[PDB]
């Protein structure tokens, strides 16, 4: 429109109808110039990386991209609770996406001061790659997201990519991608930028814990109408060899046929928080579990949704085989235990295996009267027919949804990270400034322009997500379990600001405490 | 419109159709203020020319002009190897040019430091020569078009012309021309300016080689109805003069009749890129073909399209016989051989006569009992009915068209540096920024103003262009010649950018893979 | 139709129309099996060639084509007669071809006897290459075309094609062509095959010789209004220069302005049928002219339409200049010259220059009082505006058209050893017995299939042609040269058979015997 109208207005809350909840948040955004307008490759070489693991070949881009691919990007702690407690699942539905109120700044430094001045035509561009043209980043747990808080101002995280590699060296098959080589809407301050995007049919994720275990769906009472082999030998010496079989009923549940088995399993290190329960070795790469491809072995992190713990074990975890947060403040590298929260899945030790454990025992000989029955530990299990399992649940600081790799083949495509997995995601929504040369030589020289006016550029940004609930309809007698603040004083308020204005989240909250049969 | 809308988006993809692809590029410029607004008359005495051969006469002129006449500017790598891979031909049909967010900018200087701002009231002109009224320097090979990296920021060439001189002075045909008696547009910060070209009728580009030679187009396994002279004496002395009569076949290919010949020639001398097979001696000037007008000699470069070297011969180029470019960061003068990128022609080896040869032999006398047949190098042929020939080829880096110059006659107007000749191309587009004068005396002075605010402008500009494509039916079995990346590692990707995000070119690309017969 | 049903007529006749001339010619054909069913590459390392001149690669089919590209397989020497004694010229409209009456006979020996049945379940393979996506051997002058005499049985030739070479060697652009990748009709011997074209737009045959020459067009009985040089020095001693300038007039017609100069020229060595007028010396390769293509040379074979000789020089004629056809029954290799018929361009003496003679003389240097003044004998010229010229003549048995190669380039692109040149020429009929494996083994081999029952096929063919004439308007008084037989008595009638029923041509007959204005 104009310099001097608005082009949008704060929109920021969260509507509550019958089987959908609409979350509206709005946050400030800052977008300074990356890279001096610039595309550079980049590699483990140029950031001095050694290791074969870690090795990788890329393209930093000048572009910015916007993310809010946490779920609180969009849900308050109170409407997080409220979904949580009053609904069985949930999914997203369709997303509104909004860009306004353009703000581009120069800044000119004359000798230790620096200028903050608007250049009213200068120009942001904004386009989304609705076609899936450009890697996806958004797949990763990454920074940069719309922060939880709708307060705090956010500085826009830079876009790069990554492709084929050997070494720090690139193959012909690697690939280089231009942004510039898109159409992008040019935006100056009186300009806005929206568009829609419909979500792809996914299944509600399970925000329950069940009430049953999938070893006892019997009937307590019943005996059942099969037979199991009680003895071999003779009971009270040599010759001692005779057959024997029992009816499987309720004094002995372990032996009944059972239809369903736990899903599968790939063993991870137990790991205490009590320290000195733990081996006085350094154990943690030799002793995790990994995948390897072309000669690179990949952390397997968090891995196949299983059972953190046995019950009442809570002091271990496994190595890698749970997402880790950080609290507010807590820094980078080599902080303590009580600087991260360890999330768990203890709701899924129902159907899906314990982390830490064998899957089972398998036969792994024939016995006779020579060779004593032999029996293995399955340490990892594959896809059974029969097989029931949990997704590992999804969290408030968690990641929402992930880009099905664009493959032959897959199975069972939910993101192991949690969230929803879709072919066809939230499109990329990427930001830059628009270069502003400065004063160019009066001779005419071919080479492209190196010098330009120093800027940044300012605005909010608004997203709408309409998600749809899945109501319970449960016939339990007794009162459930739900998600509660402690009324016990406090220094300060979970999840509220501190004294210095700092917000935080004091711990990971789930989805499953509603219960539902299995 | 206003000062904070934008006048245009960023427009920058490629479209496949069918029979047609539409290439749209967008970049952004810089225009400063070229001879500080004024016209000035330049010849080789104002540079300090001295030779007779580089002696001119012309204007220099406060304009600056869009030039778009190099293939990569509209094409992209990828794009470019679709079309030399999948094409027979390929010609552009019409053009869409547009300039846009205009940005003007003032700059002071207070002591050592310089000061940029925004003059929301200055305006940039823009003017099309539709009439063909201005001399045209868009059909040279000059520098200063837009980069074929969309994310580079290029600076707008100066305009400037020559026109009839007698060394370093003119004589009254002389033409002067001023730019601003031609009505252009007037364009602030909220402007923006476009117009569309159609291309006149040209014919299709050769983006084959071919599958046949000239002089093997006869059947293999027929002879001919036709006789030879196979010999003149008597074999196995005096007195034994004979004539004698064969019949043309397959065993003597090289005698059978034929139809057509080969096209033109013009004698270049032959360079070996192993030095020491070079003469020890000065012979660049000196042994370079050339052509004389009004007494100045001026280089035959590049001259007829002739094959570039014998097969095999690959080390060997013709002295100023095909187009030489520069790799990235080349220096401008009395650079190495590996500095440079020498293209070359050897496709059209099947109909076109090798550049380092001469055509043919003539006979120079009358043979006779007492004269022996005497034979002559034809060293330059020119246009014989029976010929045919191929133009050269054009290249990614390459010129796309040439204005046909307005005379008489004319054969063949094929530009010889490649690309279509037409008697109305694409028009020039200049560009200038209005001068904007400073405070001026408080008392009337009749003399042109000279103290000016210092400004340079801003803006991006897109040109669309539409192709039309000639498909391939070939019946040929075996697999053709295609352009391909080396998949074997290097430290950078081929036509990508660098760590320092240098964007470079490491070969020229021609267009003639596919095959087609003669 | 049946096997018992004739599936075509015996058309044999010329139509003479007003304008127009229908030619409908009948053969019949014999086809044997060639290559044996199979494809095979050949090369001069194949056939044992040597010389860097002559080496060739490509490829040998089992298929056979039909030529009808000779002027005496459609034209009885009647019919030609009437069409250069009364026609200025022609040129061909459309053409209507017919294979009929298919009989495909089946050879068995037992020993030393081999015994013909018909297999009438067999087929016979028929296309045309409309699209003409397969090299074009029909602009060659190959023997195996209809023959003059339609009571001719004539065996069907060899289709056989080249691509690109490096000695004995292919490359990578040579192309491989299977003629079964192209859908083709299946006859039995109740099926017919039958298809029209249409000729492109093409110049009439200039049928005529011109009644004057270049140089005699002015008026003899006016002056010209021009001067011309006629002395320099001061007639009848030292410092005598006297620029002095005359009348150009009847009197001195050589020095006259002139609008209008020769065509273009390539000399040829001068070769007299009297043996001892030539040198004692071996001069056939060496002394004649060529053209080189990628190393390779080609003899200037028949090369530019020139003069064959100067008035009264028939005695002489250009070593490679003339089409040379052979008499009936001559040898293959070095017959005498009374074994061949020598043709002569004599008729385009009044404005082609003669094969033998330079063009003319050019001025060498710049005369002074030190130096005189200088020229050079002009062994080749290009052309030039204002040249006119006349194409080589076309003869009785001499060929009708031929394609012009698919080139970016062309000037005058008439057949250099004479007829129509056509980008889409008649296009090519190729024609094939389809294979009869023999028994098989009763085990299952993969290999492909080596024994096939001895075959060959016979039928008759039909071509019609209709081509316009363009009738002579003259108003010259005496009567014009004419084609006639000779009256008087000789042993055998000219163009019939002979006692042993041998048809034989005794000369070569032009069309160019009527005269009009230059």
């Amino acid at each position: 429109d104009g310099v001097g109208s608005s082009s949008g207005n704060w929109h920021c809350d969260s509507q509550w109808l019958g089987d959908r909840v609409i979350t509206t948040s709005t946050r400030t955004w800052a977008l300074p110039t990356y890279n001096n307008h610039l595309y550079k490759q980049i590699s483990n070489s140029t950031s001095g990386g050694s290791s074969n693991d870690n090795a990788y070949f890329g393209y930093s881009t000048p572009w910015g991209y916007f993310d809010f691919n946490r779920f609180h990007c969009h849900f308050s702690p109170r409407d997080w609770q409220r979904l949580i407690n009053n609904n069985w699942g949930f999914r997203p539905k369709r997303l509104n996406f909004k860009l306004f109120n353009i703000q581009v700044k120069e800044v000119t430094d004359n000798n230790g001061v620096k200028t903050i001045a608007n250049n009213l035509t200068s120009t942001v561009q904004v386009f989304t790659d609705s076609d899936y043209q450009l890697p996806y980043v958004l797949g990763s747990a990454h920074e940069g997201c719309l922060p939880p808080f709708p307060a705090d101002v956010f500085m826009i995280p830079q876009y790069g990519y990554l492709t084929l590699n050997d070494g720090s060296q690139a193959v012909g098959r690697s690939s280089f991608y231009c942004l510039e080589y898109f159409p992008s809407q040019m935006l100056r301050t009186g300009n806005n930028f929206q568009f829609s995007y419909e979500f792809e049919n996914v299944p509600f994720h399970s925000s329950y814990a069940h009430s049953q275990s999938l070893d006892r769906l019997m009937n307590p009472l019943i005996d059942q109408y099969l037979y199991y082999l009680s003895k071999t030998i003779n009971g009270s010496g040599q010759n001692q060899q005779t057959l024997k079989f029992s009816v499987a009923g309720p004094s002995n549940m372990a032996v009944q046929g059972r239809n369903y088995i736990p899903g599968p399993s790939y063993r991870q290190q137990r790991v205490s928080t009590t320290v000195t329960q733990n081996n006085n070795s350094e154990f943690a790469w030799p002793g995790a579990s990994s995948w390897a491809l072309n000669g690179r072995n990949s952390l397997m992190n968090p891995g196949p949704a299983m059972a953190s713990h046995k019950e009442g074990e809570d002091r271990f975890f496994p190595l890698s085989g749970s997402l880790i947060f950080g609290k507010q403040g807590t820094g980078r590298d080599n902080v303590d235990a009580d600087k991260v929260m360890i999330t768990n899945e203890e709701e899924i030790k129902t159907t899906n295996p314990v982390a830490t454990e064998s899957y089972g025992q398998v036969a792994t000989n024939h016995q006779s009267a020579q060779a004593q029955a032999q029996t293995g530990w399955v340490q990892n299990q594959g896809i059974l027919p029969g097989m029931v399992w949990q997704d590992r649940d999804v969290y408030l600081q968690g990641p929402i949804w992930a880009k099905i790799p664009h493959t032959d083949g897959n199975f069972h495509p939910s993101p192991l990270m949690g969230g929803f997995g879709m072919k066809h995601p939230p499109p990329q929504i990427l930001i830059k400034n628009t270069p502003v040369p400065a004063d160019p030589p009066t001779a005419f020289n071919k080479d492209k322009l190196n010098s330009f006016i120093t800027q940044y550029s300012t605005g909010q940004v608004s997203v709408e997500i309409e998600w749809e609930l899945q109501k319970e309809n449960s016939k339990r007698w007794n009162p459930e379990i739900q998600y509660t603040s402690n009324y016990y004083k406090s220094n300060n308020v979970e999840f509220a600001v501190n004294t210095e204005g700092v917000y935080s989240e004091p711990r990971p909250i789930g989805t499953r405490y509603l219960t539902r049969n299995l």
